[PDB]
């Protein structure tokens, strides 16, 4: 009935991947109860820092990455959802199901990565566990893991960045290619396809 129709909650920032030092590590900034409440209200007054956020809905958790001033993630995680902010829910500024891509204005206090113009194929995937995984670029939207590992280790890291040697953003991780459960390659949205979208 129309009176009872519910609304999906917002995506919520629940942590970050700290890349500021010589050691990468995940930090949690909100626990599951606060996450649920913030998703319903859409009001998040927690201070945001850093480039790679850990984000959650009521049912899924993944990453989101700031590049020029946009917080980017995957459509298969966020759908068309708002993100929680200090002033309430914020509507997506980019949505592209064909790329598995969404974006919101980057939160106040975030730091943005710079889009790579190096043309390098020696990349680094950052996961939600703060693993920094070498990936050889193999095409516009694909790269191979130098050390394959079970897909379990990549689950929950969609929306994370592929970085070049200089720390610029080359892409947003979106899918893993596996054989017998071992991830041998990854697919990503290339930064140019974001720069086009922008
Ligand atoms: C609804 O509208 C949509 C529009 C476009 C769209 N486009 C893509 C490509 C898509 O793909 C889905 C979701 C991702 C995924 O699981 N994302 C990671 C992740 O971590 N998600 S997540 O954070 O856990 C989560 C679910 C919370 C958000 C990064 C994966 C980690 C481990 C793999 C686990 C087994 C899965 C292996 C899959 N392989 C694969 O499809 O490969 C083929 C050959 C491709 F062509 F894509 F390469 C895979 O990776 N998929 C399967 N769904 C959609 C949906
Ligand atoms: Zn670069």
């Amino acid at each position: 009935h129309m009176a009872s129709m519910k609304k999906k909650g917002s995506v919520v920032i629940v942590g970050r991947i700290n890349l500021s030092g010589d050691t990468a590590y995940a930090q949690q900034t909100r626990g599951e109860e606060g996450c649920q409440e913030t998703s319903q209200t859409g009001r998040d007054k927690n201070q945001v820092e850093g480039e790679v956020q850990i984000v959650s809905t009521a049912t899924q958790t993944f990453l989101a990455t700031s590049i020029n001033g946009v917080l980017w993630t995957v459509y298969h995680g966020a759908g068309t959802r708002t993100i929680a902010s200090p002033k309430g829910p914020v509507t997506q500024m980019y949505t592209n199901v064909d790329k598995d891509l969404v974006g919101w204005q980057a939160p106040q206090g975030s730091r943005s990565l710079t889009p790579c113009t190096c043309g390098s194929s020696d990349l680094y995937l950052v996961t939600r566990h703060a693993d920094v995984i070498p990936v050889r670029r193999r095409g516009d939207s694909r790269g191979s893991l130098l050390s394959p590992r079970p897909i379990s280790y990549l689950k929950g890291s969609s929306g994370g960045p592929l970085l070049c040697p200089a720390g610029h953003a080359v892409g947003i991780f979106r899918a893993a290619v596996s054989t017998r459960g071992v991830a041998k390659a990854v697919a990503f949205i290339p930064v140019e396809s974001l720069e086009t979208t922008m």
